[PDB]
């Protein structure tokens, strides 16, 4: 029912091999929401769909940015998973239409995904950061596209608690 968006910004900016992680983490990423409930990846370019080895045909892949595929469906506010909130992910924002991933590793950890929030800002959409904290820290957090997916859905489908579903996913 609601849109889990992949944003590959920064998809250039990294080497190849961190590029097939990351089509590795959205292809993970699919086959976990196929056991659930719609996954969505912005900024799209031919390199991922030709690293992407499952079904382009399965998933919903735009190549703009990620703030025009929002306003072309009429969402206005989206939640941004990112580690560097201060709040966190509760079940008041259960009700937003969108939820966004950025499509980011690391090899020594750095500070990004805060950026793709000051980019939907600044193209005028709410942005409502959320952090997923293990007993209060974000240690212990599995910080993969497909955990923190696997995360959010445990917590919205199957009901689970943060503490509960992070653990699961651990
Ligand atoms: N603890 C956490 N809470 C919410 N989202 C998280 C998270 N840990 C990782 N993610 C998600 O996983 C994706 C890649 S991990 C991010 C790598 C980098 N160290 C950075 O933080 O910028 C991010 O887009 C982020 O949305």
């Amino acid at each position: 029912w609601p849109y889990f968006i992949i944003d590959l910004y920064h998809w250039d900016k990294h080497t190849q091999k961190e590029k097939g992680k990351i089509a590795l983490q959205v292809n993970q990423s699919y086959g976990l929401l196929r056991d659930y409930f719609e996954l969505a990846v912005t900024w799209a370019n031919e390199e991922f769909r030709e690293m992407f080895h499952g079904p382009l045909d399965r998933i919903t892949t735009y190549g703009g940015p990620t703030s025009e595929f929002l306003k072309e469906n009429g969402i206005n506010e989206v939640v941004l998973l990112d580690p560097w909130a201060e709040e966190v992910l509760s079940e008041k924002d259960f009700d937003v239409k969108a939820f966004i991933i950025g499509g980011i590793v690391d090899t020594n950890k750095k500070k990004t995904t805060p950026k793709i929030g000051e980019e939907l800002e600044s193209a005028g959409i709410k942005v409502r950061r959320r952090k997923i904290v293990l007993r209060g820290d974000v240690v212990g957090v599995p910080d993969r596209i497909n955990r923190i997916l696997g995360i959010i859905l445990k917590m919205m489908v199957e009901g689970k608690s943060m503490d509960e579903a992070v653990y699961e996913m651990q």
